[PDB]
């Protein structure tokens, strides 16, 4: 069937498109070239429409129904439980997309009775609807990037009232199940330690290692109705509350396997048949389905003790060689099994050899070494989609800002302690913002974090060597280094001047910004200051932060204020 069938109505904006990076005295301390940054928009929606409609075929095989029956018996462990009203509006993130019914977010975070009691409604409908399909809104999404364009990609999601009924009959078994079935091959139970020891130690396991990754083109295009009923028959293993069964069941019919799409000025737009990019089980079912479909693949082609790693549609896989032509035609031999389940690639993969050389999650494995002059590895990604995202995060206010998120997330690499910690410390000191909460995305969910946090976060996630790398490898240093002269940001030179008087005044300041400029900026002078353990490290409460994947989902983490 078609991934999408389109009436003629175009996908249209709700309010003024900015494409290009505004010229700001702020933004261009950080980057220079700012024509090279560019910002999608509804323009280039019609390109992207033609690239992600196209027809399925699939096939399925013993292989593919052997793997998911042994992942059924795994979900059949699981118990799920159904979230009260008040539990899945705590989870609605305060600036998600109205209700075309009369209230918003903070109605809904607020338990104001107009949010209740159409919430209330939907979950009734679910209850006692079962075919009805479900209006989603399509929209192009707004992404910064650097040039060499690419068109906007397309969120299609359903209404508020609708999103905090799938939390209810979901969210539990999203959070819980691809752990339950996927075990250590599900990688949104790792923090990025976790993640570079899981691929080290699997890495070292193997005799002679061979790793590879795999892109699907279009992932969620390619999902047919098909997958999502069986991604469906996964759920229904759970232990569930009978209106839980109801609400799954509902919603898998009426919304996850497609539906209506109506552009922003309500016209009718088209049809879907293939996974929305905005529903709760976006992230969970992508997972499932390419889990399933590339263990299934691996056993047609007789790869060797193999060891997967999955995030969504983002797969790694590393097995034991058989030999390079023997690994070369066994590739070829999973990348046709994929193309016949409805997964074929984008790129056609590459065995590689050597671990630093495998791109997954947009992330390589690097090395550095700590102040004794250990070894350490450390994920790190090429930094021109960070410092493009920053310097527009710079010049506009935006509601996720990623640099936070890549500071988190990268805070070992180069590039995230010179350029991001500076750029975005100094900024914020000179404008007493360092204790104001902003918001950011880890593994798709939505975190308020102040920036003075930072140091006991970034303990507890990649430890205090963290705050110790030095000696960081020719090539990673390279394509920075390169990096900054494509998009004319200064060079590691001037990075360093600006943190020795940011990290100055940090310390003058005293209390949590003393802290921060000890720790975050200790690799900036001679005379390093000693580093203990951070005491609010322990204290961190990171529990909810690397269990699950809920890109789409609509999942804000931080703490409701009491009523
Ligand atoms: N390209 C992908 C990435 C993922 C998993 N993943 C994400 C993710 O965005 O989910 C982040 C990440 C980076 C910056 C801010 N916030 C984040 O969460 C991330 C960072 C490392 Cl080191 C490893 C994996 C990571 C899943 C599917 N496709």
């Amino acid at each position: 069937s078609m991934s999408y069938t389109w009436t003629g109505a175009l996908i249209t904006p709700c309010a003024a498109e900015e494409s290009k990076l505004p010229i700001n005295p702020l933004s261009n301390s950080l980057l220079r070239h700012h024509n090279m940054v560019y910002a999608t928009t509804s323009r280039s929606a019609s390109l992207r429409q033609k690239k992600v409609t196209f027809d399925r075929l699939q096939v399925l095989d013993d292989h593919y129904r052997d793997v998911l029956k042994e992942m059924k018996a795994k979900a059949s462990t699981v118990k799920a439980k159904l979230l009260s009203i008040e539990e899945a509006c705590k989870l609605t993130p305060p600036h998600s997309a109205k209700s075309k019914f009369g209230y918003g977010a903070k109605d809904v975070r607020n338990l104001s009775s107009r949010a209740v009691n159409h919430i209330r409604s939907v979950w009734e409908d679910l209850l006692e609807d079962t075919e009805t399909p479900i209006d989603t809104t399509i929209m192009a999404k707004s992404e910064v990037f650097c040039v060499q364009r690419k068109p906007a990609r397309l969120i299609v999601f359903p209404d508020l009232g609708v999103r905090v009924c799938e939390k209810m009959a979901l969210y539990d078994v999203v959070s819980t199940l691809p752990q339950a079935v996927m075990g250590s091959s599900y990688g949104f139970q790792y923090s990025p330690k976790q993640r570079v020891e899981f691929l080290v130690n699997t890495w070292k396991s193997k005799k002679c290692p061979m790793g590879f990754s795999y892109d699907t083109r279009c992932f969620d295009s390619t999902v047919t109705e098909s997958d999502i009923r069986v991604e469906e028959s996964i759920y229904q293993c759970c232990d569930l509350a009978p209106e839980a069964r109801q609400a799954i069941r509902s919603l898998t019919e009426r919304l996850y396997i497609g539906g209506p799409l109506t552009n922003s000025k309500g016209q009718n737009c088209g049809y879907r048949r293939c996974r929305a990019s905005g529903v709760l089980t976006t992230s969970c079912g992508n997972t499932l389905t390419c889990y399933l479909k590339a263990t299934a693949a691996c056993r047609a082609a007789k790869l060797q003790d193999c060891t997967m790693l999955v995030n969504g549609d983002d797969l790694v896989v590393i097995c034991e060689s058989a030999g390079t032509q023997e690994d070369a035609a066994a590739l070829r031999a999973f990348t046709e099994a994929m193309t016949r389940y409805s997964a074929p690639p984008g790129d056609p993969p590459q065995p590689e050899y050597d671990l630093e050389l495998i791109t997954s999650c947009s992330s390589n494995v690097s090395v550095a070494h700590d102040a004794s002059g250990k070894r350490v590895y450390y994920l790190t990604r090429d930094p021109t989609t960070p410092l493009a995202r920053a310097a527009w995060e710079t010049a506009r206010h935006t509601p996720i800002n990623s640099w936070l998120g890549n500071i988190i997330m990268y805070a070992p690499t180069l590039w995230a302690r010179m350029i991001l910690m500076t750029h975005f410390f100094s900024i914020l000191l000179a404008q007493e913002q360092l204790g104001k909460a902003l918001d950011c995305q880890i593994y798709g969910a939505c975190y308020s974090i102040e920036p003075l946090d930072l140091p006991q976060i970034i303990e507890r996630l990649h430890g205090l060597s963290a705050f110790t790398l030095h000696s960081y490898s020719p090539g990673e240093i390279n394509r920075v280094a390169s990096c900054l002269r494509k998009l004319g940001v200064p060079p590691l030179r001037t990075w360093r001047h600006r943190a020795r008087s940011v990290r100055a005044k940090l310390l003058s300041q005293g209390g949590r910004a003393a802290i921060c400029g000890r720790y975050l900026f200790n690799w900036a002078v001679r005379t390093k200051l000693k580093l203990t353990p951070i005491p609010a490290a322990s204290q961190l409460d990171l529990s909810g932060w690397f269990v699950a994947g809920y890109s789409g989902g609509d999942i804000y983490h931080s703490l409701s204020r009491a009523r």
